[PDB]
This record gives C-alpha cells, sequence and structure tokens, in this order.
C-alpha cells in the first residue's frame, strides 16, 4: 500500500517549479496579477498556477491553482514529465537527459513508493525520538531537485542502506597492515583506546583471534569498519591482490547495529547510542559527487579539528548559548602502493578503503531534552502537516517566538564563527541538529567539519595540515557566509513553510530575522568595525543557483551569478 504518490507528486513539480522559477531557469508569463503561465518547449503542454512572490525571490505557488493543460486536455501534475516538457529550455544536453531523468526518478521514488507502514503523522514524530525523524525525511536538500540519485544502489541496497529505509546493519571489519595505513586523531584520542570504547573486549578478542589463527600477528594491522556495500562492491574485487596477499583481513561484524543518516555514509550506533558515529567511504554517485574517501584526507581530517577546538575552546559566549560543535575525532586510510602509484591525487581508486569516528551529541543533552535533524524543519507529513508547527504547537511558544529562539540557538553562534573567528562551515539542514525542550528551541549541535571549514585568517601558526582549509576571498563577497548560505539556502524555505500554512507571514518572519542579526550585532559592539566590514544589511547580494551547477558542482568569487542580485529581506531595517 501506497496511498499518497499523487500527494508527492504534486509536491515534486511545485518544488520543480518553484526552485526552477527562482533560479531563472524558468521565466513564466503573467497573465493576470499573481496568475501565471510556463509553455511547455514543444508548446503543446501549459502550465498554470496562481503564485505570491515572497523574500529572496520565493515563488510560492498555490497547489489548488496548479493546472497542466495539454492539447487542450486537463492533465495530472506529473514532476518527471515536468522536466522533461522542459530539457530544453533547462540547458541539458541531450546526451545527458537520460542521465538526468535516472538520477531524478530515484529522487521521486523516495517521497511516492514509500510503503504505508513507514509513514509517519507530523504530530507522531513531534514526541518522537533522534533517529525516528531522521529515517522519516524524505524532503532532502532544499535547493536541488535531483538530490537523491544514490547511482550505484541497487533496489536492495536501497532497502538496507538508505535512511528512509530506516535499517539497522552492522559494520564489517577489517585488519589493515599498519604500514600502508595512516591512522590519526585529535588531541586526547588515541587508537587503543578509540578501538576499546567502540568494540569492547569480546570483540577486539574475536577479532584477533581470527588474526592469530591465520598465523598473522594482530599487532602488525589496524582494525577499521568497512560499509558492508563498499566491502563487496569495491574493496573485495578491486583490493582482491591485497586480501590475497594478506594487507587486508576480513574479520567479521562488529555486535552493534547502526542506523545509516541522510549523509547514506554516515552510520549512527543504535545499540550503543554514546558509542561514535562512523562515517565510511561509499563509492556511490549522489548530487554528483562520489562519496568515496580519500586516505589522504583522512591524514589531516583530525587535525583540522583539533586546530578548531583549541580556538574555539573556553569561548564564553558560545558555552552562554550552549552552542557545541561534535568533532571528527580520529580517521584512517589505507594506501594501495600499486594504485598510488598509477593514480593523480583526487582519483576514485584512492577513495575506496577509509573510515572516520565522531563523536556522538547523545551524553551532552538532558533526558528531557530531544535532539532532531535540523532538516526536519522543513518535513511535512503525507497528510500535507508541517512537522515544524507540531513543534511550535506542543513548545508552549508563539511561532514568532518560537522562531527568535530558534534564531538565536542557530543563526547566532554561525555569524559569531565567521565575524570572531573567520569561520565558515555548512550549515544546512543535515549538519545540524537541535536540541529542543517539550518541543521549545534550546540550542543547537554543529557537526560536518573537517572537509567543509573555510579559515579565512590562520594565524602564522595554522599546521600545514590546515592549508587545505585557508582561502582567501575578498570583502565585498564575505557575507555570503550568512547571506547565501544560510538566508537564501536554508531560511528562504522555512519561510515559505510557515507562510503558506499560515503559521506565520513572509513579512513577519524577515522583520524577526532582522531584529535578531541586530541583537547579536548589539551584544558584540567590538565586533562593529567587521559588521562595517561585511555587511550583513547589505541592499543585494548575488545569486547562486545551486540547481544550474549540478545540471552542468562546488570559492564563492566563481559561482555567484554577475546580472542576478538578490534583494536582502532585512536591508529594510538598516
Amino acid at each position: 500500500a501506497c496511498s499518497y504518490r499523487q500527494v508527492y507528486n504534486t509536491r515534486l513539480a511545485r518544488k520543480i517549479l518553484a526552485e526552477f522559477c527562482h533560479e531563472r531557469l524558468v521565466r513564466p508569463t503573467e497573465l493576470s496579477p499573481g496568475r501565471y503561465v510556463v509553455h511547455s518547449d514543444d508548446r503543446e503542454t501549459e502550465y498554470r498556477f496562481r503564485a505570491e512572490i515572497l523574500s529572496l525571490d520565493s515563488w510560492c505557488i498555490d497547489a489548488a491553482s496548479l493546472r497542466r493543460v495539454r492539447k487542450g486536455e486537463e492533465l495530472r501534475i506529473d514532476a518527471i514529465d515536468l522536466i522533461v516538457d522542459m530539457s530544453g529550455s533547462l540547458g541539458i544536453p541531450v546526451d545527458a537527459l537520460p542521465e538526468y531523468l535516472e538520477e531524478f526518478t530515484n529522487t521521486a521514488s523516495i517521497s511516492m513508493d514509500r510503503p504505508d507502514t513507514r509513514r509517519i503523522p507530523a504530530a507522531e514524530l513531534a514526541v518522537a525520538d533522534f533517529q525516528t525523524i531522521e529515517k522519516t525525511m524524505t524532503e532532502g536538500h532544499p535547493c536541488l531537485v535531483a538530490n537523491a540519485g544514490r547511482l550505484g544502489f541497487s533496489a536492495d541496497d536501497i532497502e538496507r542502506y538508505a535512511p528512509e529505509s530506516g535499517g539497522r546493519f552492522a559494520l564489517e571489519w577489517v585488519a589493515v597492515l599498519r604500514v600502508n595505513t595512516d591512522f590519526a586523531a585529535m588531541s586526547g584520542t588515541e587508537y587503543d583506546t578509540l578501538i576499546r570504547d567502540e568494540l569492547g573486549a569480546d570483540t577486539l578478542a574475536r577479532f584477533d583471534r581470527v588474526l592469530t589463527g591465520r598465523g598473522l600477528d594482530p599487532a602488525s594491522y589496524y582494525y577499521m569498519p568497512v560499509h558492508p556495500w563498499q566491502w563487496a562492491e569495491k574493496i573485495a574485487r578491486i583490493y582482491a591482490v591485497d586480501i590475497a596477499e594478506g594487507r587486508i583481513v576480513p574479520v567479521g561484524a562488529g555486535p552493534d547495529r547502526y542506523q545509516p543518516q541522510q549523509s547514506i555514509r554516515t552510520v549512527f550506533n543504535v545499540s550503543v547510542p554514546t558509542r561514535h558515529y562512523v562515517k565510511t567511504a561509499l563509492s556511490i554517485v549522489n548530487m554528483g559527487f562520489t562519496r568515496g574517501m580519500s586516505a589522504d584526507y583522512m591524514r589531516t581530517t583530525p587535525l583540522i579539528n583539533d586546530w578548531v577546538r583549541s580556538r574555539v575552546h573556553g569561548d564564553p559566549y558560545l558555552a552562554s548559548i550552549g552552542f557545541e560543535m561534535i568533532y571528527e575525532v580520529a580517521a584512517i586510510g589505507y594506501r594501495n602502493t600499486t594504485l598510488t602509484a598509477i593514480t593523480r591525487p583526487g582519483s576514485e581508486y584512492r577513495k575506496l578503503l577509509s573510515a572516520l569516528w565522531r563523536e556522538s551529541p547523545v551524553s551532552r543533552v538532558a533526558e528531557h531534552e530531544q535532539l532532531t535533524t535540523m532538516a526536519a524543519l522543513l518535513h511535512i507529513d503525507h497528510n500535507g502537516i508541517p512537522l515544524a508547527g507540531e513543534f511550535i504547537q506542543k513548545s508552549g511558544l508563539a511561532a514568532q517566538e518560537w522562531l527568535a529562539r530558534y534564531l538565536r540557538a542557530y543563526l547566532h553562534p554561525i555569524i559569531y564563527l565567521l565575524y570572531r573567528y573567520e569561520f565558515k562551515f555548512s550549515p544546512h539542514g543535515e549538519n545540524l541538529i537541535l536540541v529542543l525542550d517539550g518541543g521549545a528551541p534550546v540550542r543547537a549541535v554543529l557537526k560536518d567539519i573537517g572537509e567543509e571549514i573555510c579559515i579565512f585568517d590562520a594565524p602564522d601558526d595554522i599546521p600545514e595540515s590546515c592549508r587545505r582549509a585557508v582561502t582567501e576571498e575578498a570583502d565585498e563577497i564575505r557575507n555570503l557566509g550568512v547571506l547565501s548560505d544560510v538566508f537564501d539556502d536554508f531560511l528562504r524555505h522555512f519561510a515559505l513553510l510557515l507562510h503558506e500554512s499560515g503559521l506565520l507571514t513572509d513579512g513577519e518572519f524577515w522583520a524577526t530575522v532582522a531584529h535578531s542579526v541586530a541583537e547579536f550585532q548589539a551584544r558584540h559592539p567590538d565586533l562593529a568595525d567587521r559588521f562595517d566590514q561585511w555587511d550583513l544589511f547589505a541592499p543585494t547580494f548575488p545569486a547562486i543557483h545551486m540547481n544550474r551547477l549540478q545540471l552542468s558542482m562546488v570559492s564563492y568569487s566563481t559561482l555567484v551569478d554577475n546580472e542576478h542580485a538578490l534583494v536582502n529581506p532585512i536591508a529594510g531595517h538598516r
């Protein structure tokens, strides 16, 4: 049973219409004020809808008005048909259209072909635990359309390893020769103690007998975890000679059970929630990118984290708002002599056998508190109920107030980190975890750190390990760290959802944001010089069309659009 395929099909088509309008891949025609037509490329289909244009070029399209008329016959709204009707106007090379359609069809089956069993109403979710929310997510990246290709997964691999399935599998472990492997950790973390807390006495012993019965000494090796897919699809075949020759040794599966997170390749220990997340190499293609991990990065990522942790260690403002970071505390990476020989850096043959551990947040929260992916604010249940509003009702706060506390919990530390420390991260729904109390916002945790951080002003003793992360940028576009990364890439999507549902009009939303930024600026007069340098109340900033990059991905200097400016919603209150 899947009673709801058309509900999601219309949602999807609506997102395509509004994202592609926003990026001006689709410029519709105004027939009356507020009433629009979009013509198909073959001029056979017409797409009629009413829409309100909210702040940041947000097309809020009335689904009840949305009509599809082909040769004068009225048709069901269909999202795939919509992309095909538009492939030309979108600048998709005819060479590329079948490949794109595959990516996008897989994206769409997540919502549409979801069994009715795995559907949870919004109000039940609002009191669900952390990981239920995690698997009930289906929206994906709010900006990109073809956002869940998972190119590489069979239909079973989706069943077992995709987040929205909710599987609880084990990790396969292997022994890798210490001479072919790079281990690393932050200060305070060591291999011998990490592996103890992670696997325990019995397991470590079991792995060890495996190893000694093969006549091998467990001291020549590290143990490291492997995603069961990556093992069978890539390691067992590509490293076939090494497994033969005993440099890689299967040793079995760990007892604990894991749940994939929205990242797919980051899994959460559900058996022992305070043990670490594990991030594994998954050589599949999702939003144009491969999800392998170079051993090259494995060397430096724990080091970059140690730097960041000691810059922000002891920060009184961050402590006062409760802002945590959860770090990648240790990484491990296998290098193959023959394969490293015949390959330039960045090769996927160097991103196969890697893994890194990351702190779980669970110990840092009260028993009455609740964790949730930030992506949950953009969640809407199959009955059309926005999960965000179930948090607002439960909370005992008005929507406006709820929003204000949310912004303090999330926007304020992001700003501070960019203006006090000149750090930019990726503050999007997947990389933030909200801490709620009975539904009210409390504070926030940032998660994806070593691979995503931009340092704009490192001291003279920046460890060379973080040279990857250093990155000059013009003062003219420094404010994009909030204005595009946060305002246009996330808050814009929250504002439409709150306005369409009547919970908060687009105007009250941005008036709040404006008062939010002002209150932060007033809490930090010693940064007033920087606030003038990098103008958060600038009147316009340039768009960065997410879906264009994919339809061709990721410095902002070379992504910004030349002749598309976005009108800064909060500038009106400067």
